[PDB]
DNA sequence: TTCACATATGTGAAA
DNA sequence: TTCACATATGTGAAA
């Protein structure tokens, strides 16, 4: 839970929460708060679960998409910066975190996937996927494989599944249209039976997993890899010359990956609103702030105008950037956690053969929108069914008090339905068959 | 799915992975047969659903706990050294192995809490729980906690837990009584006592995962924790000069971990047996294989003889097998994850103030207890409620199409119910209430 | 041991 | 939307 007085962040396992570690401290020692790190499982999930009750954390990094179901359910405390800030952060950023005319978190850096590549094995990356199965059967030759990458989760293979046409929600007449949905269109199909038969014909396997690919990648046995820059680092420290290019075309057209701007709202029920501000303001979007997290693990492309400026000179950035103006920045709003959990099932069930493509993609599309049902709409079923057994059980209960049926000492309710049955000249059978 | 011709592996994610993959590779050099290791989380729990259709890796490393509900889901293949291969191993490790009578696994090495603290920070380790509060008054003024370690696996508190009398399984007449469970009685309320009130007066937090202690002795934030062998590795690397000791005392006892044998089962679905067979005697279970391993992260007191008297000789061993022979090693009766899953309810309930600790462990000890309904029995009760509605459904079925009771267009069998009660002479309110 | 009503929620109906 | 039987399993009674 939260005391005040103290700072305890939470952010995604795959950044760089030793560098922000770093930068908590230094907080310490300007304001004397404790800061504390911690870098949880499923936080995207466990959030909107416990910050109801008052347990949660002064504040989560994650990218914007979750924010807008987020705030529509009152989670996390509206952002007041002077328009001087906004003015030192691209107003693309503030775009990505501003739902309904609110500002809900601190943009912090915009990633996007690129194609990572091991320059020994593969001095020039191919431009298509199309020619990854003939460039996989030369490799395997030599004990290599040419691509392996997380295909448990629908980020990492979207960027196939929007190239020849593929589409969440479309954006249409000022606003995302949840009633167009296009996970289920020809483009999405030819997408993802590409990414299946790569599996069928055995140049990618069903089960790899992000630990998996990373493994792979870094200890040289996979000459291609798919990631953001947070994954950098740990390349950097093995023993790989890697290169960081364009994602691979599809039929023609670029890989559209989904743009992400990591984002930090803060907790509605957070004691410390302000005292945490100090650090997302003055301490975290700053030039020397952001290098700490980013010397950990890279950021990306960082939103602060000023440092961005030196960031963006690093080559493996310009790539970053380039896959993303090809790509598209995800909606905020509510229903991106639907499509996720819907994509994420559909790809998982296509790669496994649990699910033809079509029968997958078809599912996917019906639940890209599905509405869950709110906490009064569950109490109401919950009472109403109170209320319809309660009443049966005092019918029975009257019929065996005062019905002085020849029932056995103990029997359930249809036997005594029988004897009323039959009191009413009604006859049953032994299998239910009724008539008068 | 295990293929032929390779060889894929699970092992948990604390152990040396990198190190058995150095083995895999000598292996796929020396006989041409490829080897995967992965460390997927929750593999204990994983590998039982998979496994049970044929799924699921050639070889699962895990603590012998775990095996023997494994085995009695006929999960396992059964081991079958020769005489030659099984004496250079400790008997007792054959031991942990062994279920109905027949080798379910191979053991790897012996493991065993110790305490684990920093030799600058805290000379003269604690030799009682009792007097951890107050080196943690002292530690506290100098900015730093006395003792933070895993609160979400029970495994860590077991120990103390024991100590004053607490168990699991009572052994009796040569097998574990599965009725006779000691997680109630009056050590273990003791023990779980003690621990809370280390909560309740700020000297341990009960959020404190893995990763937290971890990072907090390492860092040196706190003067202890308690760990297995695995955790020196990443010490080691730490800037901290550590020491590994005695577990402290509760109430004037030792503290009594349980011991695990890490142990290699092979998948009774594997084409590959004899080759999981010469992996595991031949590369694994030498001098050179285990010494791979164990350079990754330590594997603590290896159950091969030839190695262990090299290993032994290292003082952080002779303490590990110190605590050991205070402990015990853990049964392997599939009553186990039953046991584990009820006592890590309890202390998580107890150390967040949901649960009383009298009425957390009491909770515990029936589940522990509870006796597990076989599948057919799931079968005949789900049968049973199938054919009581069944008959229910024809009863009304025949009621609305031959009663013309003035029902409306729609409606639910409790108004028909009704309908039928006034034909044979009775009254019934709205609530249900029924009479004559 | 078997058994039966209780349970919140699922599937899908009727608007 | 609200509605209602179906769902496997829970709780606990009666041997
Ligand atoms: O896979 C669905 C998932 O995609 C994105 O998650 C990313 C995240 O944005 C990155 O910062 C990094 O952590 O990789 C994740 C994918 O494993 C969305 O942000 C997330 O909402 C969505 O569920
Ligand atoms: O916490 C319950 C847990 O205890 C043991 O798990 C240990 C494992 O034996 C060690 O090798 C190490 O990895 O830490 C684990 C605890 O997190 C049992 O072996 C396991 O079955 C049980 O669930």
């Amino acid at each position: 839970k939260i005391e005040e007085g103290k700072l305890v962040i939470w952010i995604n396992g795959d950044k760089g929460y030793n560098g922000l570690a770093e930068v908590g401290k230094k907080f310490e020692k300007d304001t004397g708060i404790k800061v504390t790190v911690e870098h949880p499982d499923k936080l995207e999930e466990k959030f909107p679960q416990v910050a109801a009750t008052g347990d949660g954390p002064d504040i989560i990094f994650w990218a914007h998409d979750r924010f807008g179901g987020y705030a529509q359910s009152g989670l996390l405390a509206e952002i007041t910066p002077a328009a001087a800030f906004q003015d030192k952060l691209y107003p693309f950023t503030w775009d990505a975190v501003r739902y309904n005319g609110k500002l809900i978190a601190y943009p912090i850096a915009v990633e996007a996937l690129s194609l990572i590549y091991n320059k020994d094995l593969l001095p020039n990356p191919p431009k298509t996927w199309e020619e990854i199965p003939a460039l996989d059967k030369e490799l395997k030759a030599k004990g290599k494989s040419a691509l392996m990458f997380n295909l448990q989760e629908p980020y990492f293979t979207w960027p196939l599944i929007a190239a020849d046409g593929g589409y969440a929600f479309k954006y249409a007449a000022g606003k995302y249209d949840i009633k167009d949905v296009g996970v289920d269109n020809a483009g999405a199909k030819a997408g993802l039976t590409f990414l299946v038969d790569l599996i069928k014909n055995k140049h990618m396997n069903a089960d790899t997993d992000y630990s998996i690919a990373e493994a792979a990648f870094n200890k040289g046995e996979t000459a291609m890899t798919i990631n953001g820059p947070w994954a950098w680092s740990n390349i950097d420290t093995s023993a790989v010359n890697y290169g960081v290019t364009v994602l691979p075309t599809f039929k023609g057209q670029p890989s559209k990956p989904f743009v992400g701007v990591l984002s930090a709202g803060i907790n509605a029920a957070s004691p410390n609103k302000e005292l945490a501000k100090e650090f997302l303001e003055n301490y975290l979007l700053t030039d020397e702030g952001l290098e700490a997290v980013n010397k950990d693990k890279p950021l990306g492309a960082v939103a602060l105008k000023s440092y961005e400026e030196e960031l963006a000179k690093d080559p493996r950035i310009a790539a970053t950037m380039e896959n993303a103006q090809k790509g598209e920045i995800m909606p905020n709003i509510p229903q991106m956690s639907a499509f996720w959990y819907a994509v994420r099932t559909a790809v998982i069930n296509a790669a496994s053969g649990r699910q033809t493509v079509d029968a997958a993609l078809a599912a996917a599309q019906t639940n890209a929108a599905r509405r869950k049902p709110s906490w009064r709409e569950r109490e109401n079923n919950r009472r109403r069914e109170r209320r319809r057994r309660a009443v049966a059980a005092k019918i029975y209960t009257g019929l065996r008090a005062q019905g002085d049926y020849n029932l056995p000492k103990h029997c359930d309710n249809n036997e005594v339905l029988k004897a009323l049955c039959v009191e009413a000249g009604w006859v049953v059978e032994e299998d239910g068959t009724t008539y008068r």
